[PDB]
C-alpha cells in the first residue's frame, strides 16, 4: 500500500498540511507520524502570561480558505467563545488558548495520526529511477515500514546551547523550563540566571518575578537592553504570503537585505508589553527598596559548572573584557534554536540531493527539493527553509499558503 | 403567488435577513423592496476619516454561522485585502469599506432586491383571520401589490431635529451632510455650527477643520466637554447575544437599569480617538494663535432664522440661564434620530396590534409584534424594539443571530 | 499665643497647604494636627498594583509654581528615580510611590506638624464679634488648647457602608481592607463577595485573583459590568482650575448639568486599564476550566449575618425582583464614603453659619465659609464643598491652586 | 576682554549652556555667535504634524536641575497652557511649541546672543603656552575678533546627500524642503520622489499625501517597508546620563555593541505612529481605487539629471539588480546627516589636538579636546563626540546634565 503523501512530524505546519489535505478535492492518500504522544506544541515554555506572536487571523487555513471548518474563528464558535473573545479587542490569543485550538483541529480532522511513532530513517524504494521512498517507523512494542510517493519533512527547530555550555540536571535550555521547573522544591530556586535577550529569556523572567516575591534572577545577555520586537505594518509585511515570492526570486543582494533590516522582526527581540511589564517590575522593586532583577548587560554567558550546593555560571563582560563568576541554583540558556535539517534523516538519499555554493539545500518554490534526475519522488520540507523562501519559514505566519501549495504541488505531479 | 416572507427596507438588517434566507436549508420564497436606487447606508455621513464602532468579527453572519461566504474576512479575502488588513491590527474598518464590504454581499447574494420601490403601505390579505397582508409598491413608472404570509418591518431610524428648529437650506441634520456640503462653494462656508456632543458632531467639526484650514465652527454641546464612549469589555457586554435575553426576561427595573448605567456605551458619546484628535487640533491652534474651534459647552440651540447672507442661530445657555444670537452660514444639527415605527406602515393592521401599558408595542423575543386572534400573519421588526429587546436592536452588533432567530421563527410556523 | 491658620487634618489637602504657606512671601504663623501617628494616605487600599488616578504633574505645587522644591518632579530627582521614571513614559505614578512622595514632601517642610493629636472640638474664643477660634487638641499624654484667627478643616472622606450593613469581624469597608486582610490565615479566605462597581471593588476583586489560585469571589454591583471612567481630555477639563470658577458662577441648572454628564469621570467607574485585566483574567480561567470570578451584576448587597461559620450575604436581584443568600467568608463592602462635614467639629459656631435653600453651608469662591456678622475668624474647606465648587473639591486634581487660594485669602484678610 | 568662555552656533546645546551659566554660582563671562537672524531649529522640517522624539522633561535643564527657570514646564505655565498639556497626557509636544519654547527660553536668558555672526576662524592667542584662543566673527558689516579662555563648538550636523547625488533647483535635502517648498505653484508638484526609510522621510511622504489630494509620491528606500524606531524603556536607557559613563569608559568591543544592538534607536527608523499613519492612508487609497503612494522597496537613489521639465531619478533596485529611471518634478532626498567636525574651524590649532587610531579627535569625559602641553585653554565639543560619548551626543536626550558637566569642568580650571 503505497501513500501519496507521509507527512514527518505532527506540529501546526503539517497539521495545516492535514487540513490542506482535507480540503482539497484530490483524493490524496496520506499517513502522518509524531513521536510524541500527543501534539506537544512548545509545552515547556507554556507559561500562564504567553502570548502568541501572530494574529488569529494566521490560523491553520484561513488566508487560503476564508471560511474553513478548520479556523480559529470556527474553534472559538464551538468552543462557545467567540463573542467574548471579541470583546476583548485583542488579535494575539493565549499561547494556552492556541494549544488547544491545534488540539481541537486535530481532533475533527478526519485523518488519524500515528502517534508514539518516531520516523528513524528515510531510504529510497525499490526503484530506479526512483519514485517512492520507504519510511522506518519505531513504535514501542514494534518498527515497521511505510512507502510514499512524497513525503514531507517537518520536525520542527532543535535548541541551541551557548558554545561550551552543556545541558545538565542545574543548566536547562529555555525549551526544557517548565519540564524541569514544576518537579522541583520552589525554594529550591531562590537563584536563577538566565541567558539571552529574546523572547523567551524575557518572557522567563518574567515569570519568576511573578512566580515567588523572594526569587533573585540574573538576567545576561549581550545588548545593553531588552531590543523591541517590530511587528509594525510595512515591516510586517515581509510575513505576507507574496513576501515569499519577492524574497525567493530576488537576489541574494536582495535576500541579505531582508535579514539586514528586518532580522529585529523575528530574532533576539521582545514583545513591547513584556519589556514594558518587565520594567515597571523592576521600578516598583526600587520603590520598595527591594531589588530582584539584577540586568547584566553587554555580557555572555561561557561556561557553567556544580560546585557543591551551587551552580557555578562563568559570565564574559565586553565592557571590562574579561570574565567573572556568578554562582545560583539554575542556569536557564533562552539562547535559541537552530533551523530544521533534512540532511540526518534523508540518510543517504541525500545524495541525489543538490547543494548551492553555500552547501545548503537547494529547494523550489513549491517547496520540494532539488534533486538529480536518479531520484523521482518528493521531498518537500516545512522549515529549513530559511535561505530560499526567507523568514516565514518556521512561523506560523504563513502556514495557510504554504500547506495549500505544497498539496497543489503534489496533485499536479501524480 | 404568496411569498412566504417579505422585507421592507434594504439596509444591513435586511441584508442580514436576505443572508440567514440563503443560508438557511429551509426553502422559503421572499421578495425585499428598497425605495433608494441601490444599498445606501448613511451616505450622507460617508466622511473621509469615519470609521465603524462595530467590530468587524459582527458582520451580516459571522456570529451565527463561523464559516459563511458572506463574512467579511470573505469580503477581505475576494477584494485580495485580508493580509493587508491583518497588517494593521485594527478591529474596526473604515465606514466606507463597510459599504463596499455591504454593496460586495448584496451582490454575490442569489436573489434579486427591488429597488427604487417604496413601500407605500401594508394591508391585510382576504379571509378572516387574516393569514396573509398585502403589500403595496410604488415604483417611478407604475404601483402593484405582493402578498405575504410574513412581513419583516426594517426601514431604519428617522432623524430628529431640535424642538423648534427645522432644516432648510442652511439648517441641514447631519443626516444629509454631505448631500448639502458638496453642492456648496467652498468659500461660502467660512463659518459653521454645529449642535450636538454625540459621534456625529464630533465627526463633522473633525472633518470641517481638516478640510479647509480657514473654516471658524461653533461646537454647541449641553456637556461641559465630549463624553467618551464606553466599549471596554464587560459593558461591552450588554451588546452580547445572550445579553438580548438577559434584557427581554428581565424586569423594567432591570431594563431601566441597562439604560441607567450603560446608556454612554451608544447614545450622546463619542470615540476615545476621535476626542483626542479635536483636542489636539485645538491645542496646536492655540500654539499657532490661531484659534478655530469654539466650543460653546452646557448650551442649546433653541432655534434658526435666516437674515440677509447670515444663519442666525439662537443658543440657550445653561450658565447664565439667558439667550443670544450667533451668525454663522450653515447650522448643523448632529442631534440625533427616533428609533424606527412600524405604527405608519401598519395603518389597518395596527388594531390588531397590543401594545402594552406605557402604549408601546409588544414584541416576542423572537422579534415578532404581539397580536390578537384575528391576525395570524407574522410581523416582525429589525429596528423599533429598544424597550423589549435592548441597545442592541438599531445597531449591527446583532445582525447574526437576529437575522438567524427570525428566519427560524418562520420556518417553525410555516411547520 | 495667636496663630494666623491653625490645620486640621494632615493629609494631602493640609500638606500642600503646608506648602502654599512655606512658599508665600508672607510672614503667617500655623500649626497643623494630624490624629495618625504620621501621614496615612488610604493605606487601607494600598495594594500592590494600585495606580494614581491622577497625573503626576497634579502634586502639591506644580500648577501654581511651575518651579517648586515640593514637586514631583523634584522627588524624583532627589530619589534618583527621575530619568528611569521618564523611561517608563508613564503619567500615573503607583500610589505606592505617590506615598513615598507625601511622606518625601512633610520631611522637607520646615514646619513640624503635631501628630497623635486629635482635634476634638473647635470652639469660639473671647469677644464679640468672635475674631479667634479656640482648638482643643487631644494627645494620648495630655489635652490642650490652641487659638486661631483662622482654622482650615481637611478632615477627609468618612466611609459609607450599603443601608443596613455594618462593619464586623467579617464585614469589612473598603478603606480596612488590607488592615483585616493581612491579619488573616491566607486559608480562612477561599471565599469572598465584594460589592460595589466601582474602582475600590475593581482594584480589591483583581487583587484577590492574583494573590492566590484557589480563592473563589462574588463581585456584586448594580450595573451590567464596571462601567469605564472617563479621562479623555475634554471631559476631564472639568478638572481644570478654571472649571471650578464655571461651576462656582454656573446656575444650580449647570451645576446639574456638570453632575449629570460628568459623573462618569469619579463616581462608580472603573480604570480601563484595570477593566481589561480583570477581563483577560476572566477569560484565561474559562478557557482552562477554572472559573473563579463570579459576576454578579444587577444586584445589591441588603444584609449580612454570621452562621457558624459563614458570613451570610443577602443579595437583592433587580433581574427577578428577589433576594437570595450568599454563604462566603468575608464580605467586603467597596461602596463609597461621605463627603467632608465641617459640621461635627464646629460645635457652637455652625450657629453662625449660613445654610442654603437645601440646608447645606454656603461657602465662599475662596473656600471661606459664609458666617453672620457674628463671626469674624476664617473658617475655610479642604473638602465638603462638592456642591459649590465642583467634583475637583475632594480629589488630588487642583490642591496647587486651592491651597495658594486660601494662602491669599488669609494674607489679604490679615491686611 | 578676555572671556571665560565663548560659544560657537546657537542651537539647543549651546542654548542649554549659557542657561547652565546663568543658573551656576560661578561668576563667568561668556559671548555667543550665531550666524543665522534669530534661533532656527531644523525649520526646513517644521510639518504641521511633526512631534519631538524626545519626552518634554529632556528639556534645557530638569535633568540637572528640577526646578529650573527654564524647563519645559514653567514655559507651559508662563504661557498659560500648562493645564491644557497635562490633560492631553502626552509626553512628546509638538516640534512647532518646542522652537517656541526654545525662543521663550532664549528671550528669557539675561545675557545677550550675537546673531548675524559668522565664525570663520579659531586661531591661537599669544604666548606659549597658549593660554587663550582668538575667534573671528563676520557680520554683514564688518569683521572682529574675540579672545577666549575657552571655547565651545557646536555648530550642529551637516547634510549628507546621496553619492553622486548633488542639490539643485529641483533636487532638495529633506533639511530644506520647506524652504523650496513653499516658494513653489502647488500646480507644479504633482510627482515627488523622495529617498531614504527614516523619520524625515516619512514625515514628508505624509505631509504630501495629507497636503493635495492629487500628489503622487514614490517613497525610495533601502529596507523592505520602514523600520520602526525602538524607544521601549530598556533600551531607551542608553539615552541616559549614566549611559554615557558606560559608552565612555566601556572597551571598543562595548562601543561597538551599542551601535550593534540599539542603532535602531535614533537611525533609520520611523516612529511607530507615523508607520501606522501612512499604512492608514496606502489602505483607504486602495479601497478607494485612488492609489498615490508607491512604495519602492529594496532600492537606492544613484542619480539625477534635468530633463526638459522631469526630474528623470535613476533608481537601483536590489532585487534584479538593474537600474531604472523615474521620472518627476522634484527629488526630496531625506538621506541623513553628517557628524559635527571641529576640524572646519580650527585650522592652525589642530596640531595641538590628538587623534585616535581611526584618525579621530580624542576627547575625555568632560567632552574637552585632548590636546599636548602646548595648549593650555579649553575647547569643548557639544555634538561629534558619537565615538567617545556615545548615541546621545547630537540629541536633545542630554542637553542639561552636558551642559552642567562643561560648565563645571569650566570652573574648576579657572
Ligand atoms: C517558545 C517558542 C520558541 C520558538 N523558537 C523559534 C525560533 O527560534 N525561530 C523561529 O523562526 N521560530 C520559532 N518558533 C516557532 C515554532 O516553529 C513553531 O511556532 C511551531 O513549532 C511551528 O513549526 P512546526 O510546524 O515545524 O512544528 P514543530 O512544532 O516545532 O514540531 C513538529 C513535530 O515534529 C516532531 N518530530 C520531530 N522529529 C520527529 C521524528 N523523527 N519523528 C516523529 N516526530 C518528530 C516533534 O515531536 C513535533 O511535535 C518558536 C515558537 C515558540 C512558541
Ligand atoms: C452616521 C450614523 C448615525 C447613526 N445613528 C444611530 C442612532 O442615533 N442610534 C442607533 O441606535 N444607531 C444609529 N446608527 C446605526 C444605524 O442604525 C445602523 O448602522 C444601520 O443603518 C441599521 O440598519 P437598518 O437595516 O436597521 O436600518 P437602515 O440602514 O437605516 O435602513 C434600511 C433601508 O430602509 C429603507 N426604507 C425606509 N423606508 C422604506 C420604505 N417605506 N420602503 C422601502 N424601503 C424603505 C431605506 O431607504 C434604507 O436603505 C447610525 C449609524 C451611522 C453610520
Ligand atoms: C482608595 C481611595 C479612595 C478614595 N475615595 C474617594 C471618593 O469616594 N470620592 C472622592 O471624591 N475622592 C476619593 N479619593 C480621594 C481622597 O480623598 C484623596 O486622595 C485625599 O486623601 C484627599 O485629601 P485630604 O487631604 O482632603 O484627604 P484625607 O487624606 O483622607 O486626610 C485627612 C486626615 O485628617 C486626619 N483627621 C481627620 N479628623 C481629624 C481630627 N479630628 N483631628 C486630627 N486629624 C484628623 C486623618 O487621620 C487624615 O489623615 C480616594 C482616594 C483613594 C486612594
Ligand atoms: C528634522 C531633524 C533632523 C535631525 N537629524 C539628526 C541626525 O541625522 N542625527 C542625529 O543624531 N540627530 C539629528 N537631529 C537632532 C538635531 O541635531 C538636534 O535636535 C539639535 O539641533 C542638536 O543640537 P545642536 O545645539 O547641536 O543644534 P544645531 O541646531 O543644528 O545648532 C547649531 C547652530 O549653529 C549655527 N552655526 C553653524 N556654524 C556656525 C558658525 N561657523 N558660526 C556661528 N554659528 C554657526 C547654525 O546655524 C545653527 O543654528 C535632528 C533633529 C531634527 C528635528
Ligand atoms: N509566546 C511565543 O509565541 C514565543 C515565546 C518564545 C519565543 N518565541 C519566538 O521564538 C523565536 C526565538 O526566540 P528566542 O528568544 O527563544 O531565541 P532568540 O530570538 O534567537 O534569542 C536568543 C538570544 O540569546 C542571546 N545569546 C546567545 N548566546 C548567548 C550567550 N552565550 N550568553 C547570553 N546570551 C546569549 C542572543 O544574543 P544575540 O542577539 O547576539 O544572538 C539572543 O538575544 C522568536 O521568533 C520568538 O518570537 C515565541
Ligand atoms: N459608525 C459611525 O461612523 C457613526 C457615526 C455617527 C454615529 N454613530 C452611532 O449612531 C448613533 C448616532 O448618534 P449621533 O452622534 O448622531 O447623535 P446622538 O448620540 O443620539 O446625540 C445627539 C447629540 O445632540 C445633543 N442635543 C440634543 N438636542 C440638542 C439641542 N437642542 N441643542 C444642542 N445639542 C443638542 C445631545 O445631547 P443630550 O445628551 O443632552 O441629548 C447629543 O449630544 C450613536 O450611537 C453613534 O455611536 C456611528
Ligand atoms: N520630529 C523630529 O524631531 C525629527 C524629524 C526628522 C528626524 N529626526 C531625527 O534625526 C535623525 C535622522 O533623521 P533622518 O530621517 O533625516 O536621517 P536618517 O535616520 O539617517 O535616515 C537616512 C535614510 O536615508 C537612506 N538612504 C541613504 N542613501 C540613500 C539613497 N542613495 N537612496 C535611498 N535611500 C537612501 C538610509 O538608508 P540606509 O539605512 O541604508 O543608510 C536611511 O533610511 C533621527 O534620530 C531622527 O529621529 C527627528
Ligand atoms: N516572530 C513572529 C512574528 C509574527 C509576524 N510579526 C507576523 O505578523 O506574521
Ligand atoms: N456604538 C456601537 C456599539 C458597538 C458595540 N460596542 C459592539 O461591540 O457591538
Ligand atoms: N531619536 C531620538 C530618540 C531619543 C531617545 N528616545 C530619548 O528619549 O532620548
Ligand atoms: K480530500
Ligand atoms: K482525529
Ligand atoms: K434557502
Ligand atoms: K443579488
Ligand atoms: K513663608
Ligand atoms: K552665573
Ligand atoms: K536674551
Amino acid at each position: 500500500p503505497t501513500h501519496d503523501v507521509v507527512g514527518v512530524g505532527f506540529g501546526p505546519a503539517n497539521l495545516s498540511l492535514a487540513v490542506a489535505l482535507e480540503e482539497s478535492p484530490a483524493a490524496l492518500t496520506s499517513a502522518f507520524f509524531e513521536r510524541r504522544a500527543s501534539i506537544s506544541w512548545h509545552q515547556g515554555m507554556l507559561l500562564p502570561a504567553a502570548k502568541m506572536q501572530v494574529s488569529f487571523l494566521k490560523d491553520l487555513a484561513t488566508f487560503r480558505n476564508p471560511a474553513s471548518r478548520f479556523s480559529f474563528v470556527s474553534f472559538l464558535h464551538e468552543r462557545g467563545r467567540l463573542v467574548r473573545f471579541a470583546n476583548n479587542h485583542d488579535f494575539f490569543p493565549t499561547r494556552r488558548e492556541f494549544h488547544d485550538y491545534l488540539e481541537w483541529a486535530e481532533s475533527k480532522l478526519a485523518h488519524e495520526v500515528s502517534y508514539d511513532s518516531e520516523v528513524t530513517a528515510i531510504r529510497p524504494g525499490p526503484g530506479r529511477p526512483v519514485d517512492s521512498v520507504l519510511v522506518d517507523v519505531s513504535t514501542p512494542e514494534a518498527t515497521r515500514t511505510v512507502e510514499a510517493r512524497n513525503i514531507v519533512i517537518s520536525t520542527g527547530l532543535v535548541p541551541r546551547m551557548p558554545a561550551g555550555v552543556q545541558s545538565d540536571e542545574f543548566v536547562w535550555h529555555s525549551s526544557r523550563f517548565l519540564d524541569h521547573f514544576r518537579d522541583r522544591d520552589p525554594r529550591s530556586l531562590r537563584r536563577v540566571a538566565v541567558a539571552g535577550g529574546g523572547q523567551s529569556a524575557a518572557e522567563i523572567v518574567r515569570f519568576l518575578h511573578d512566580n515567588r516575591p523572594d526569587t533573585v534572577v540574573h538576567a545576561i545577555m549581550p545588548s545593553y537592553g531588552y531590543v523591541v520586537a517590530d511587528n509594525t505594518p510595512f515591516a510586517n509585511q515581509i510575513f505576507d504570503p507574496a513576501a515569499v515570492d519577492d524574497y525567493f526570486d530576488g537576489s541574494k543582494q536582495a535576500k541579505d537585505a531582508f535579514w539586514r533590516y528586518h532580522r529585529n522582526t523575528n530574532y533576539s527581540v521582545v514583545d513591547d508589553e513584556v519589556i514594558r511589564d518587565l520594567y515597571r517590575r523592576g521600578y516598583d522593586d526600587e520603590v520598595a527598596g527591594a531589588p530582584r532583577l539584577n540586568f547584566v548587560n553587554l555580557a555572555h554567558v561561557v561556561g557553567a559548572k556544580r560546585i557543591a550546593d551551587d551552580t557555578r555560571v562563568t559570565v564574559y563582560s565586553m565592557a571590562r573584557e574579561e570574565s567573572y563568576d556568578l554562582d545560583v541554583d539554575v542556569l536557564v540558556c533562552a539562547t535559541g534554536y537552530d533551523p530544521m535539517d533534512p540532511g540526518d534523516l534523508l540518510g543517504e538519499l541525500a545524495e541525489h540531493c543538490v547543494q548551492d555554493a553555500e552547501g545548503r539545500w537547494q529547494v523550489d518554490r513549491d517547496y520540494r527539493m532539488v534533486t538529480t534526475p536518479d531520484l523521482r519522488c518528493g521531498i518537500y520540507l516545512q522549515g529549513g527553509t530559511e535561505h530560499t523562501h526567507g523568514l516565514s519559514s518556521s512561523l506560523l505566519s504563513n502556514l495557510a499558503t504554504r500547506s495549500g501549495e505544497i498539496v497543489s504541488s503534489i496533485e499536479r505531479r501524480k
